[PDB]
């Protein structure tokens, strides 16, 4: 069976498209980058459908944003984080999060430059 | 925007090649057998441009490159020759097998030492 469709130089896995970007940018720059490729930052919605994320090395911006006037974490598209997907770990005071294996999110200052993962589907 | 495949459903697809990582440690022969059982072979490096994803592969993993001591040449398990300009082969341990390491390096290793490995299917 075929996987996709996905941009030419992207990784395809269970019909989701992923791309790693090694240029370090703040969270806002990274979101803008994925958007310019008609994608978004990594969104984690299923350990089963996205089990390749166990294989990811290093730490990378994903699309999770913290709403301080709530107790809320949400994805870019406004959807909620569902249960048993990410272990959220304090690291720095901030409103953004870095993905790390295995299915961890480290709270990070949105202004700090990091590598990032875009995702499309 | 195109499709990638054909591949098995739980394999990674990149530029119409299928990849799978296995973190169980096996000697070279058992690693090759495991790839073959899934209609695949150990990693073969044929193109820096079309396999540039290999720049992101960390640590050391079996690939399908073997040594013919009687002639000193390196070749892939299927008998095909190693293209120039692709891999830098570096001594490590006395052996007739090679581990892939980034970036586009081959480290000589004892074929009987268990290591993690990478399987690959071409779709030609
Ligand atoms: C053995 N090993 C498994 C690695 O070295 C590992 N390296 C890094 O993840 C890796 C290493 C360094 C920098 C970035 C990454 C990386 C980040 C995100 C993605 C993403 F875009 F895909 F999200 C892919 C790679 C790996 C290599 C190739 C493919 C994959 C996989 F994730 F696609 F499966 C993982």
């Amino acid at each position: 069976s075929y996987c996709g469709p996905c941009p030419k130089n992207w990784i395809c896995y269970k019909n989701n498209c992923y791309q790693f970007f090694d240029e370090e940018k703040n969270w806002y720059e990274s979101q803008a980058s994925c958007m310019s490729q008609n994608a978004s930052l990594l969104k984690v919605y299923s350990k089963e459908d996205q089990d390749l994320l166990k294989l990811v090395k290093s730490y990378h911006w994903m699309g999770l944003v913290h709403i301080p006037t709530n107790g809320s974490w949400q994805w870019e598209d406004g959807s909620s984080l569902s249960p048993n997907l990410l272990t959220i770990i304090e690291m720095q005071k901030g409103d953004c999060a870095l993905y790390a294996s295995s299915f961890k999110g480290y709270i990070e200052n949105c202004s700090t430059p990091n590598t990032y993962i875009c995702m499309q589907r």
